[PDB]
């Protein structure tokens, strides 16, 4: 009646028609709310450390267009989106679609999503040309998943990290003890947050904790401890950023740029930051814009060990999805296919 | 659901046909999952001082061909492999097989494993000729064993070392009490890990603990404690690297090299550095390359007591499998056969 209520972390509101739409089942007899959304949460938990909250679905939204949907983060609207009626979504090129495929509607719901919508009546031909397509419900799932991917910091806090560490305690009481006797819980969560901010999964807790148990005996800096955990994930990072190929394809930095960055460190009374020379930062960004070819996959930038974290923070603003990795973080025997040298 | 899952250390994924294959007991009635894998684990735990994890077997994998298999370390793919259909593996010289009118398929699954595959129809012939062969299931076990051996450090951490010390506590309460009173669990874990990192078995926990119980009264450096444990395993080391003969075959160092290494940074830093000139490290590495005739078993490099650990930390990157031993680790009556110094 008049107790407090906890704010709901994620709301999905649907217009009258999409609400009418979540009543069917896919050709595989699965439910949007009981199967598709849980499987998305499960996939996200496998892709990075986080166990993301459930999705509260509000049907027949009054403030919504029947074919519109809205995502609310902590009961505040985060993103609106639209579904072109009676279509399926596609990721096809603009010269390939000039293969008599009439519906070339471009409407981008989000950055990381496809935008080439095609009539549902064309499913048959889409399946005959090896064109993958997403049904409108699957597009909603794509967008929810993208949302979770870009906003991990919103769902990985002190309580959530503690819950995962406690689960670890059941079979690793002594490793956790050795990890809780050196790094207090708040510092631990800061470290996990830095990891997932750069798409480093924190799912392999035994590896990460074993790493911290080693490096936390000597170093207390949370940023450095994070670097070490990264260097502990050689197999994972190599497999992820090489996309499972025999060779990681990366961009490099001209040694001149690296040494120039190296010469901009700070005194670490509190922390050591980048003494970003304005004009030099805008010159490195310009060389990156004019060297890294745009993408459909995000590109990978391989740098020296001692500058990687700085390169990330120098570039994270314009190139937020570019992965900056270091030699300390790839397998010793890994094949490297250089693509360019930023100058 | 809402709950976490513990990452699986070892997954073996099998295509359709290999999956069918593990459903049949061998000629002698043993099961791939119930007998072969357990016995391999027991053997590894008999050679190295590690208890290796169980293997989770995923059949009818979607991403694998009928005769393909994959090994995942902590749910990241480690390696992929093939089995030539309806064949058995042999180590025969290819030219000899040809001379026996036996068509052969060449395929090397992992480093140091045989590669001459022969139709299973040839078993009888191979038996009468006393030619060794491995069935497909046996080859998967061979590759699994190579994997576990290369990945030992992945299974030897704080919780696992604690588990060992626990088992030791049941019959050696006071010896454990003496060692753990002097060495914390994390330091103990470091020492065991150093031992297996250089192929020294930690199966004889009584000898290792007794050694530590003696030397931890006086010495706290974990590296020096490790050296002492190494010298306490004289019998094990002599038998292993002499391969059981009345004489160990070794390479030696020039007195000039030993004296030159002997300039080593030993500060009060819980472990001493080794400050040798870069070009000098490259001159010792060059002399080793030009003096170590490659091996068809690994070679042994015999050094003086006070330089052994440094010699290792100097050659381990380019010469990773060379066993570096000292006069302190071999039996006094084991005859030293010298294969030339290092210029």
């Amino acid at each position: 009646p008049d107790d407090y209520s906890l704010t709901l972390p994620v709301i999905l509101e649907l217009g009258k028609d999409l609400s009418k739409l979540i009543q069917h089942k896919t050709k595989s007899g699965q439910s949007f709310v009981d199967d598709m959304i849980p499987k998305m949460r499960q996939a996200l938990y496998q892709d990075i450390g986080i166990r993301y909250p459930g999705i509260h679905v509000r049907t027949d939204s009054p403030s919504l267009e029947g074919y519109d949907y809205m995502i609310l983060l902590n009961e505040v609207p985060y993103v609106r989106g639209k579904i072109p009626p009676h279509h399926v979504l596609t990721n096809e090129v603009e010269d390939n679609l000039s293969r008599y495929n009439l519906p070339f509607i471009t409407y981008k719901n989000a950055a990381g999503l496809p935008s080439a919508w095609v009539s549902e009546d064309a499913k048959a031909i889409l399946e005959k040309a090896a064109i993958k397509y997403w049904t409108p419900l699957e597009v909603i799932i794509l967008h929810l998943s993208y949302f979770f991917h870009k906003s991990s910091q919103e769902f990985l806090g002190i309580q959530e990290v503690r819950s995962m560490i406690e689960f670890m305690e059941r079979s690793f009481p002594d490793l956790v003890k050795e990890v809780t006797r050196l790094i207090p819980l708040q510092k631990l969560t800061e470290i996990f947050k830095r990891l997932v901010q750069e798409q480093i999964s924190i799912k392999d807790l035994r590896t990460i904790l074993e790493s911290l148990s080693e490096w936390a005996q000597t170093e207390k800096d949370t940023v450095l401890l994070t670097e070490y955990v990264r260097s502990s994930l050689k197999l994972y990072i190599s497999f992820k950023f090489s996309q499972g190929q025999s060779a990681i394809s990366v961009y490099l930095l001209d040694p001149e740029i690296e040494e120039m960055i190296r010469g901009a460190i700070k005194q670490t009374s509190a922390g050591s930051y980048l003494a970003l020379d304005p004009d030099s930062v805008n010159l490195i960004l310009k060389s990156m814009r004019n060297t890294i070819t745009p993408t459909p996959q995000p590109p990978v930038l391989l740098t020296a060990i001692d500058v990687r974290r700085y390169v990330r923070k120098l570039i994270e603003t314009e190139f937020p999805d570019i992965a900056v990795i270091s030699y300390q973080e790839i397998l010793p025997e890994i094949r490297i296919q250089p693509l360019g040298r930023i100058q």
